[PDB]
């Protein structure tokens, strides 16, 4: 229960029924790194099934039953042997509560059940966090897992550049992306029309280079990892299982395997490992599975012999190849579990 809860001072910036966002924060005196993560949670599109997920998810729509403090785990815990990473940070963890994959930036109103303000909440968040040590840091790496993982290729820019904005030009923005770079392929049995659908509902917003390339109409391709990488200016670390449940998920894909199902998750794996050649920060083991960072045990897996935490201490190096400390880690095996080291 180490990361104590505050609402945001600016009661404006809400949740989905317009109770106040917030982050739960750990101060690590001394420290200047900070990591902002961003939770996860699909979203909704609609007013009929934001309504369902009113009911059932509430929490990822509200603050009123946040509890006062949460516990810090994996990437976000303080003890070494959890986190041999950033143990030493300064902790934030900012819950998923506008359903927008971070990208809306309106307000519940006469004409608005409900607001959709996760670009705005991040934006809140980071300004708040200055007057409380922030404005020390040498590096704010923006994280996220699942939603929140694309929320971070989303918004990362945007927090450099307003902390340029704000007279910050020393603080160094980088992203970590975990679980949330997807794939717009064809279903195995029969999203982009959901997050087009969505935007519009959200008043979503994405980067401005991608905006400018796809152009009106289009944004929506902007939340597709592959698509919005190669427009973003900060230093961004991909971490992306290359069988990902939820890439499953949305592909109609349940799991004796046969011939046209090996051919498609095959392919998929392939799809993946292409996306990924030209990142040069990024971890992608061959297993089903679904996120890393928050885990207890994220420490467990290993491609090519090397742990997530170690290529992320090689990123850290290499942003002062290195010899015997990579930081490109994608796994060449062709089916889930190949890697021994895969979740159970
Ligand atoms: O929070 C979780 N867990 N698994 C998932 C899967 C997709 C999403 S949103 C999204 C983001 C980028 C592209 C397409 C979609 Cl649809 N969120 N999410
Ligand atoms: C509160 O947040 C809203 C939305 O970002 C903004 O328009 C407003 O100016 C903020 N208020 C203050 C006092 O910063």
């Amino acid at each position: 229960e180490d990361l104590r809860l505050h609402l945001l001072l600016n009661t404006s910036v809400t949740c989905n029924d317009g109770s106040p966002a917030g982050y739960y924060l750990k101060e690590s005196r001394g420290s200047r790194r900070w990591l902002l993560f961003l939770e996860g949670g699909w979203y909704c599109f609609n007013r009929e099934n934001c309504d369902s997920r009113y009911d059932t998810m509430r929490r990822l729509m509200s603050s009123r039953d946040w509890p006062r403090t949460r516990t810090g785990t994996g990437i976000l815990s303080s003890q070494p042997e959890e986190n041999p990473y950033w143990w030493n940070a300064n902790m934030v963890f900012i819950p998923y509560c506008s359903s927008d994959v971070w990208s809306g930036a309106s307000s519940k109103s006469e004409k608005n059940e409900y607001a959709f303000m996760g670009a705005l909440i991040i934006q809140e968040v980071v300004r708040e966090l200055l007057g409380r040590g922030l404005s020390g840091a040498k590096v704010l790496l923006l994280a996220g897992s699942s939603a929140g993982g694309t929320g971070v290729l989303l918004n990362v820019d945007r927090v450099a550049e307003q902390l340029e904005k704000l007279g910050y030009p020393a603080i160094q923005v980088r992203g970590l992306a975990d679980s949330g770079w997807f794939l717009d392929n064809k279903q195995y049995r029969h999203p982009t029309e959901a997050i087009r659908r969505g935007i519009r509902y959200w008043n979503g917003v994405v980067p401005e280079r991608c905006r400018r390339q796809f152009q009106e109409g289009e944004e929506w391709n902007c939340f597709f990892g592959y698509k919005v990488y190669p427009t973003l200016r900060s230093p961004v670390f991909v971490v992306q299982w290359l069988f990902d449940e939820a890439q499953l998920t949305v592909d109609n894909v349940h799991l004796p395997v046969q011939e046209g199902l090996r051919l498609y998750i095959q392919n998929l794996g392939r799809e993946l490992r292409h996306t990924l050649k030209d990142v040069p920060a990024s971890f992608a083991p061959a297993c089903l599975s679904h996120e890393i960072i928050i885990r207890s045990h994220w420490t467990d897996v290993q491609v090519k012999g090397t742990s997530l935490p170690r290529a992320l201490h090689c990123w850290d190096r290499s942003l002062h190849p290195l010899k015997g400390c990579p930081v490109h880690l994608v796994d060449s095996c062709p089916w889930p579990h190949c890697n021994p080291s895969c979740p159970t």
